[PDB]
């Protein structure tokens, strides 16, 4: 099965997905120089007042937290989107040190960690139909670098004992995500995929400018996770990113000068 081991990482994945060297591959390296200001960019509207928060589980591969999207309660919209997209779940990608864990880079730098709010496009009716969509994602990604605690993060954090190994669970509901989010909504956007098996060619990708910031502490408890189940051989769950894929035919638009 696919991993970020030595045997089934990144550049094992294209022998089961042979779109993992496909056109339109994330993550991308952000050339900031190079990205094109779009003054048609709409500001992005993040609506997630209603959001609920379900559930955290940790997959093998990262922790999601999961959010009931049978209805319009946690939206993302405007931006380079059509329509309304509805948050499913987030997770991160994270490093086995602060000087790595990003899977997108800006200037080839990479940050200690990614957030990524993943949403469905609600004309195709559900997820599994969406990610079926060249249009059917819109994830938004947020850099986060290690200096002052994030409080917003805390409550994620605090329950990772709970999950430690691969299928477990937990009741997480009340989770305001809009603790996550930077001051600034500036971002950089391009058409993409999925960062993960299946990798899949269905995401607006939506990366904010601005990093949040979180403590050494916050970050440190991520890496004591498990990509193991219980009772199996122990292996930390660190350096689950992806690198950055060509760009090959994309241009990448900001929303900013
Ligand atoms: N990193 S991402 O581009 O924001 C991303 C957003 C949504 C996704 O569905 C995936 N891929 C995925 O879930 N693959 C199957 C493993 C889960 C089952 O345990 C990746
Ligand atoms: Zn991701």
């Amino acid at each position: 099965h696919w991993g970020y081991g030595k045997h089934n990482g990144p550049e094992h994945w294209h022998k089961d997905f042979p779109i993992a060297k496909g056109e339109r591959q994330s993550p991308v390296d952000i050339d900031t120089h190079t990205a094109k200001y779009d003054p048609s960019l709409k500001p992005l509207s993040v609506s997630y007042d209603q959001a609920t928060s379900l559930r955290i589980l940790n997959n093998g591969h990262a922790f999601n937290v999961e959010f009931d999207d049978s209805q319009d309660k946690a939206v993302l919209k405007g931006g380079p989107l059509d329509g309304t997209y509805r948050l499913i779940q987030f997770h991160f990608h994270w490093g086995s040190l602060d000087g790595q864990g990003s899977e997108h880079t800006v200037d080839k730098k990479k940050y200690a960690a990614e957030l990524h709010l993943v949403h469905w496009n609600t004309k195709y009716g559900d997820f599994g139909k969406a990610v079926q969509q060249p249009d059917g994602l819109a994830v938004l990604g947020i850099f986060l670098k290690v200096g002052s605690a994030k409080p917003g993060l805390q409550k994620v954090v605090d329950v990772l004992d709970s999950i430690k190994t691969k299928g477990k669970s937990a009741d997480f509901t009340n989770f305001d995500p809009r603790g996550l989010l930077p001051e600034s909504l500036d971002y950089w956007t391009y058409p993409g995929s999925l960062t993960t098996p299946p990798l899949l060619e269905c995401v607006t990708w939506i990366v904010l400018k601005e990093p949040i910031s979180v403590s050494s502490e916050q970050v440190l408890k991520f890496r004591k996770l498990n990509f193991n189940g219980e009772g199996e051989p122990e292996e930390l769950m660190v350096d689950n990113w992806r690198p950055a894929q060509p760009l090959k035919n994309r241009q990448i638009k900001a929303s900013f000068k």
